[PDB]
């Protein structure tokens, strides 16, 4: 037993990593096959980032002008393309560490793996929610763009973060894979806001049943109520809503505990409406929302890979 | 900035991490060069668990009753030793995947990254901290003894755990690598309870740098405290004590922030009186006791292994 905030295993990822210097920036990129992968904004210059035009900064550059260091090795750009805001690096030597991957572009309350790495070493690996609100709540200082967030499934990596930028809440905003940005932020160090964040409601149920896995059953209670009447509460404590797909989703954790969902949903209700009361959850005097349904289940059954 | 519970990158322990199999019991082992370690009740079987005399029980033993999976390949046991409460069988193999390394006893109050393992498989990485008890919050489930916890200096893995047994209030208990239990547990399934635990000091006041570093400030004050009249309010409220010795640990923390260690203290006392009041710190909202004050400095500056 036990409940920790778990990361799946990183080494897959790492064998991926390389680093990236244009001009007087240093970044990430990710090498699988003969492509590396990172943020275009490697091309800026310090002068360049109010509005750059990237179609350009990109038809003057050269592939001489891009210096990728694989550890002890440089690697040489043969060519180079822009996929939406990641540049694709066309390199001469295939990465033979390269796993079964896939380019995935999650939903939000979706939660991933995130290789914090600097100068294409890693740092860290912890795990990470994609917020409603599109922002990841991350820890990225300088030189941490083109770190990846990932999940593995069986053998196989979904890609499906690359990091951008930092904005002005401490949080942070990037790409999938393909360079699309989650939510509507642009990499040009113009005003930009997060916006209002949600807290993820069917991951909190989902946590309350790992809770309940694991012995904490202190906050459940006689009640049922209906989607409707929870949603009523959730709305007003700033949750997201729960639709009945997510019922159906929470169903083999519901059915594992014998907790009905609305009667687990019951309960979330009077947590939001008297707190906690010095009271903690799976180590934790908050309503945690970065576990998925699937988190709970992989963690308390024992899902591995190779 | 941000931060997060971050463990280190695991893919170096991921290359040594195989299937140990003997009788009907099967967990994980670590190889390293030729030598896979697991823990010495793989060779207990169900009725040989309330006082196991475990110098036969590997006494009876032969070589090829050690069923070892590298993967897709069968590792052949050519010996086999026992060091305290871990085996070490000699395989015929070295594994060319073994890292550079050490094994390290750590200290209460230090923290390490967990990767647990089923069948020789990984299933996920996260950050635990040896606890003043001498257990720790684990995630385990059947079969993940065997798993190894660690920390990397640089290009280097300091082994300092591996996963032996569940204790009756969901906490765990296991050996440093060379088969020496932390704490006064034993490997028999006879009564055995984790004594009193009691909260990481230092570690608080390194995570409350941490969210100065990170723009939390709400909870600083005026005043200062001496070094006797914090360590009378930390006894009440079932802190360790602060030494000395981890004052100037906290020295570099300090000097970044420009706190002296003992106005830290003096806020940390108001927080154990007055408790948050409904606030958080660096998204908690209880005082954090799992990261070491070389946790902070690592993760806020940027350290990265290669
Ligand atoms: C890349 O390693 C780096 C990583 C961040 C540094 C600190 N933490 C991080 O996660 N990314 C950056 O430094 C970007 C540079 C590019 C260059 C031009 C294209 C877009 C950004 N800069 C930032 O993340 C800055 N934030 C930012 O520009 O956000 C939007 C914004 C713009 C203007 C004004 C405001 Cl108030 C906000 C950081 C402030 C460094
Ligand atoms: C190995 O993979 C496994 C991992 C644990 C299973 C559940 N979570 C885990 O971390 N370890 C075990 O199953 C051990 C088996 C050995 C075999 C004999 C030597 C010592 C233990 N068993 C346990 O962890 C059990 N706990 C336990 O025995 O703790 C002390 C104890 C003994 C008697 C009575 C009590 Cl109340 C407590 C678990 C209960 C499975």
């Amino acid at each position: 037993s036990g409940f920790r905030k778990m990361a799946f295993p990183s080494g897959k990822v790492e064998g991926c990593m390389v680093q990236v210097t244009c001009g007087t920036t240093t970044l990430n990129g990710l090498w699988l096959d003969d492509v590396v992968y990172c943020p275009r904004h490697v091309i800026c210059t310090s002068e360049d980032m109010l509005n750059p035009n990237y179609e350009d900064l990109l038809i003057r550059k050269s592939n001489h002008n891009f210096l990728v260091q694989a550890g002890n090795v440089q690697l040489r750009v043969i060519g180079h393309s822009m996929q939406n805001c990641v540049l694709k690096l066309k390199v001469d030597t295939a990465n033979p560490k390269t796993p079964k991957y896939k380019f995935v572009r999650i939903q939000p309350g979706q939660t991933f793996s995130v290789l914090a790495c600097y100068n294409g070493s890693p740092s860290g690996v912890y795990q990470c929610a994609m917020r409603p609100n599109f922002t990841i709540k991350g820890s990225f200082l300088n030189g941490s763009c083109g770190s990846v967030g990932f999940n593995i499934d069986y053998d196989c990596v979904s890609f499906c973060y690359m990091h951008h930028m930092e904005l002005p809440t401490g949080v942070h905003a990037g790409t999938d894979l393909a360079g699309n940005f989650y939510g509507p932020f642009v990499d040009r160090q113009t005003a930009q806001a997060a916006g209002t964040d949600t807290t993820i409601t069917v991951n909190v149920l989902a946590w309350l049943y790992a809770a309940v896995i694991n012995g904490d059953r202190w906050f459940l209670n006689r009640f049922t109520t209906t989607l409707n009447d929870f949603n009523l509460v959730a709305m007003k404590y700033n949750y997201e809503p729960l639709t009945q797909d997510h019922v159906d989703i929470l169903g083999p954790l519901s059915a594992q505990t014998g907790i009905a969902v609305l009667d687990m949903c019951a309960s979330l209700k009077e947590l939001l409406q008297n707190g906690m009361n010095g009271r903690t959850i799976l180590g934790s005097a908050l309503l945690e929302d970065e576990f998925t349904p699937f988190d709970v289940v992989r963690q308390c059954s024992g899902v591995t890979f190779q």
